[PDB]
């Protein structure tokens, strides 16, 4: 089963107030637009999260292989 969206829900809670403070600096007074902005910030963060996981995958592979060091 595709568990991708669970990660987005977790990241939502983790970055909620973090991105809210930034969104308020960009769209002050517009709560609606602040929410739209945060939504996109989380999606772009998801791309970074996926790139990070690719490196983590390789880190775990080399830890099991030990054909270096």
């Amino acid at each position: 089963m595709q568990q991708k969206q669970q990660i987005m829900a977790a990241l939502n809670s983790q970055t909620a107030v973090q991105f809210q403070q930034y969104a308020a600096q960009q769209y002050p007074g517009n709560y609606e637009q602040q929410q739209i902005l945060i939504r996109q910030l989380q999606e772009q963060h998801y791309q970074q999260y996926m790139q990070q996981l690719y490196q983590v995958q390789l880190a775990q592979q080399q830890a099991a292989l030990q054909k270096q060091q």
